[PDB]
């Protein structure tokens, strides 16, 4: 039988919570008590979030801010030279609309109000993990379910798990993209009642193209995947040639293992958005 499915913006209120503050024991924070409660803030705001709301506004601390400001000096030194030319055509957009800059966290209602107007995307802020059937339905409604807190101060650098850091300088700039937000918002659309076989494929090629993809723009590889666009060592062992890279094939990535731990062992690398989602219909087609 088809599993139940949002069909609506507001019914992802009743999976958006499923969530499967709740740190592994090797996170740099997993003894400190002051983080684990700022952490525990942050996941009740999301907890609390229904559809329709204003995002909260949370004032950062000095703390955050320089993590903030550490990781976005010396990533930007990077994107000129790695990024896609649509990275960087909004990423401007941003530090004018939304308040990027080295000395001020973005307020995701302000950057969730800026994709509305760009691409149709939004943002809803999660508490933590949830099923790939249930981040993957937001997608299908323009949702970009989104973290809120900081990493750990002791290592800006590198981060265990999501955070809005990443969030905010590795996804937003593509979602503003009309191209790639069709792109994503077709995973989510094709997961919707799916089986969980097919659930996971349109996860792990979701993984290998928005989490981290390479594309190839005027003969040269450029990055649009938001975790090596997070992530300062990995975004230049990326592009570095000591990198293995495929070309993007669904059926073909799909069976690649997605590490968590360490750098990827493989990219994959699309022709374009279009083209990338021209290959997610055919695909598609066969699993579903
Ligand atoms: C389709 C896989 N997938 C899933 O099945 N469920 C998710 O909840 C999910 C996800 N993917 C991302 C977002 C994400 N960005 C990453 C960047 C680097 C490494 C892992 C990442 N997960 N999330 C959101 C998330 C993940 C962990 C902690 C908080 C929020
Ligand atoms: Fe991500």
């Amino acid at each position: 039988s088809v599993p139940w499915f949002p069909k609506k913006i507001s019914d992802l209120d009743h999976c958006a919570n499923r969530v499967l503050s709740e740190l592994d024991a090797d996170h740099p924070g997993f003894k400190d008590n002051v983080y684990r409660k700022r952490r525990k803030y942050f996941a009740d705001l999301a907890m609390n979030y229904k559809h329709g709301d204003p995002i909260p506004k949370v004032e950062f601390t000095e703390e955050e801010i320089k993590t903030w400001g550490t990781v976005f000096q010396e990533l930007n030194k990077l994107y000129p030279t790695h990024a896609c030319r649509e990275y960087l055509k909004n990423l401007p957009l941003l530090s004018k609309y939304c308040g990027y800059r080295e000395d001020n966290i973005p307020q995701l209602e302000d950057v969730s109000n800026f994709l509305k107007e760009r691409t149709g995307f939004s943002i809803r802020p999660v508490a933590g993990y949830l099923s790939p059937r249930d981040f993957l339905s937001g997608l299908a409604f323009r949702v970009f379910h989104c973290t809120q807190y900081v990493r750990h101060s002791s290592d800006p650098f590198y981060t265990p798990e999501p955070d809005t850091c990443h969030e905010l300088l590795g996804h937003v700039p593509l979602l503003a993209e009309p191209s790639f937000a069709q792109f994503s918002q077709e995973i989510g659309l094709a997961s919707l009642g799916a089986s969980e076989e097919a659930v996971q494929k349109l996860a792990t090629c979701y993984f290998f193209t928005v989490e981290f993809g390479l594309c190839k723009q005027d003969g040269q590889l450029r990055v649009f995947g938001a975790g090596l666009l997070s992530s300062i060592s990995e975004l230049k062992h990326a592009l570095s040639g000591h990198a293995k890279v495929k070309p993007f094939d669904p059926k073909i990535t799909c069976k690649q293992e997605c590490l968590i731990t360490t750098f990827q062992d493989v990219y994959f690398v699309s022709e374009s958005f279009e083209d990338a989602k021209e290959k997610m219909r055919e695909f598609t087609k066969t699993i579903k």
